[PDB]
């Protein structure tokens, strides 16, 4: 789980999604836009940690009967695997332009690059509409099928009210810090990332094993709920304390007036006289500000604070995968949390 | 065809849609969001002309055997119209962000409007998600419903790729004016325009009404990829010749340095000196550049062409569908091209 070898057959596919999307004998009347999607695809999709897309692999082989694991199905799991990394890769194109942010994956953000700028938001709903051609070539005679196209749809929906329910955190160029709570986090982090990086995955592993039982999707949810909130606080501790040339990414949730798990805590922490500095100073395009609520951040002892919430949660959400039944593997969700817990990126 | 009492039929359908992407019981925990999403739906999705809807529900009628034509399948042919229109709404708001629109349908581009900005892309891959959950609720029962959905996501590809096309008109800051060929204009609008537009309701109504033969299909496509280009031409005619009050939407395609029609033509009909002024002013910011080309639009009697190609072009097109198989409804054909030509004859 997440070794060497895993790795290597995940990429190995990787070619063949590209040949599928933009050199499959398709659309030869406009090759300039099929050999520019060939790059839109090879700078925006592989470069990332993968977890998603090998947690399909790893879903899979831990769901399926071990007598039905041929060469042929754990290829099809890892092609499910890159249609999330597809759906991965076009969300963060999105992101990168509404978060205004400067790098991703250790380079400029695809829409900052020469000659593209407001061509990425095309770019990233063409790769999002890519995955479901992936989809049909190699899906489209299997049961599976609706189950898994009806999946992506619903999670595509889910993902995007996440997303805005993320952005209405400021109001008139000021965050709305009266309204941010731990309970609006949590709604916040369940739509905008946790269906889509951890139920996904899991759900289309069950899927190709022809596993459709409702209450088993159910019990998988709930746990996969808990660890996706895990990984937002971890990604938003990233953006403030993260070293960017090892995270990828600049962080720019202070200036953009974000409800992260760092704003929401700091809330629940401060003084008067700090209260009073999150209100001049959060949310503001000025490096000063930035910097202001940094240093309350680090003054606060945040980053102790995020540890010790860390490891308490870990520890709890291994206790209620113990309590999971309804026949699923214990050992998927404690590979998952072990990827995840102490990550620096 | 195109009467008041068939507008009236399609858009009592409308409140039902909105109800099922808001109101229908599901994410109750994110009331903020699926209010906002409402709202949404009503500036973008039922202010525009709804030919494309419309064309839908008529394309079955004519499609569809008589006998089979009840109020429950009339219905559901507007339901797919309103996934047509549900896709138009989609792409205008991030066509107006591409295009740095100022108005559309008479009113500020969505992403204009107060605390939206780049949350419109948000907002544009939400609206199109929609459509899946709406032809979910509705389809997911008949015969037609994986043609259907695959139609959708493979119309969007395309969307995306003309798009992309028409986007590629400028590299570092100026018109590739010796690429504006008519046989790239040609191509941009088949797969910007032609598709979606034309294609796509027409296949729609083929699927509802059982018809999967890929030669039916190919059939009315090479008539509506004639009308579509029609379509796109009047489109750029009017960015740089319409009244703004009419059009409901100001003209960006100079400045921008679009692959237009009128930049085709121009390029074609130019003497040296009048393609030296293209080259010192077309797509540039300045509005002394802007009207610079629109004076030298008037000088090469551009609008007199477009007038001699709006009648040409009707007549060619006429003659072509007396040829199509008699397997297909030539009226759904005169239909379709009256009303784009605005002609009772
Ligand atoms: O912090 P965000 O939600 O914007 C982020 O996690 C992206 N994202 C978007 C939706 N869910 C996650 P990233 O820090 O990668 O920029
Ligand atoms: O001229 P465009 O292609 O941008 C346009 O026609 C929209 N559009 C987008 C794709 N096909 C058409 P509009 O003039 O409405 O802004
Ligand atoms: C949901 C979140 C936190 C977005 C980033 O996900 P990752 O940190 O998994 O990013 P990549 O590996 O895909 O780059
Ligand atoms: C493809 C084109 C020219 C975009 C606008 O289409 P319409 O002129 O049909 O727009 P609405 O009626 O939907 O506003
Ligand atoms: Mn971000
Ligand atoms: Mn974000
Ligand atoms: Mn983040
Ligand atoms: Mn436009
Ligand atoms: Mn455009
Ligand atoms: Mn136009």
């Amino acid at each position: 789980s997440f070794s060497k070898e895993e790795s290597r057959e995940f990429m190995a596919i990787f070619p063949d999604i590209v040949r599928d999307l933009t050199d499959a004998g398709r659309h030869t009347d406009i090759p300039e836009v099929t050999k520019r999607f060939a790059k839109v695809l090879q700078y925006n999709v592989p470069t990332g940690k993968k977890t998603r897309g090998l947690s399909t692999v790893i879903a899979y082989k831990m769901l399926e009967k071990p007598e039905n694991l041929t060469p042929e199905n754990v290829r099809l799991a890892g092609i499910l695997g890159w249609c999330v990394e597809l759906l991965q890769a076009s969300l963060l194109i999105m992101d990168d332009l509404m978060d205004r942010s400067e790098t991703r994956r250790g380079q400029p953000c695809w829409y900052r690059q020469e000659n593209v700028g407001f061509l990425a938001i095309n770019d990233c709903l063409h790769v999002e509409s890519s995955l479901y051609s992936v989809l049909r070539k190699y899906f489209s005679h299997l049961p599976c099928y609706v189950p898994i196209i009806e999946l992506f749809h619903d999670v595509n929906f889910k993902t995007n009210m996440g997303q805005s329910l993320d952005a209405l955190c400021m109001k008139d160029g000021r965050p709305i810090l009266s309204q941010f709570t731990m309970k609006r986090y949590s709604s916040i982090v369940k739509y905008k990332t946790s269906y889509y990086t951890f139920q996904l995955p899991v759900s289309l592993g069950m899927y190709l094993a022809d596993m459709y039982d409702p209450e088993q999707h159910r019990q998988a949810k709930t746990i996969l709920m808990e660890i996706g909130e895990f990984f937002q606080i971890q990604d938003d501790f990233l953006d403030a304390f993260g070293d960017s040339q090892v995270t990828g990414k600049v962080g720019t949730d202070i200036k953009e007036g974000k409800c992260s798990w760092l704003a929401v805590v700091a809330l629940q922490r401060s003084n008067p006289a700090q209260r009073q500095i999150m209100e001049e100073h959060y949310g503001r395009p000025e490096p000063e500000s930035t910097q202001i609520i940094k240093n309350l951040y680090i003054e606060l002892g945040l980053p102790a604070t995020f540890a010790v919430y860390e490891e308490e949660s870990f520890n709890i959400i291994r206790t209620h995968i113990h309590q999971i039944s309804k026949g699923l593997p214990h050992d998927l969700f404690f590979k998952i949390m072990k990827k995840i817990y102490k990550r620096d990126a």
